[PDB]
């Protein structure tokens, strides 16, 4: 059996408020990464759980000034090159203090939930696991594993 600590739920808003640079690091350590919001079926789903709740997302501005997607710790991020966006009225913003983006649940307009803000403000986030699955079983390639201690 497995009864320890590690066990962060996926696609779920974690009360524990943490800055962008604090959340992205957590999800990774736990075993996941910020849940990206690219696609209606994806947004329409968040808006629900985002019932008047503002949480961070995989959308974050980089040095250059472009918005990328969180793909874990170290992993190469993805550049926002999608035709569909949710940028609020005027967003993204051109403020030097605001670089990160957080889903605005309160925003009645689901199409205007995207909003840029400082990566220091403590806010909730959502961790997600890779979309990897198993299909064929060529070999076990397994090896006795042991417990972990932080």
């Amino acid at each position: 059996g497995s009864s320890g600590s590690s066990g962060v739920k996926f696609l779920t808003v974690n009360d524990d408020i943490l800055s962008m640079p604090q959340a992205r690091n957590f999800c990774a350590s736990a075993g996941g990464y910020l849940a990206d919001d690219l696609g209606d079926d994806k947004n329409n789903f968040y808006s629900s759980i985002a019932a008047n709740t503002q949480f961070w997302i995989g959308l974050f501005k980089n040095s250059d000034g472009q918005f990328y997607w969180d793909r874990g710790q170290g992993i190469n991020p993805d550049l926002l090159n999608q035709p569909i966006t949710y940028w609020a009225n005027g967003e993204p913003s051109n403020d030097p203090t605001r670089q990160c983006v957080y889903f605005d649940g309160r925003s009645g307009d689901k199409s205007k939930v995207w909003t840029t803000d400082t990566c220091a403000t403590p806010r909730p986030f959502i961790c997600q696991k890779h979309r990897y699955d198993s299909d064929h079983k060529p070999n076990t390639i397994g090896d006795a594993s042991g417990p972990s201690s932080g």
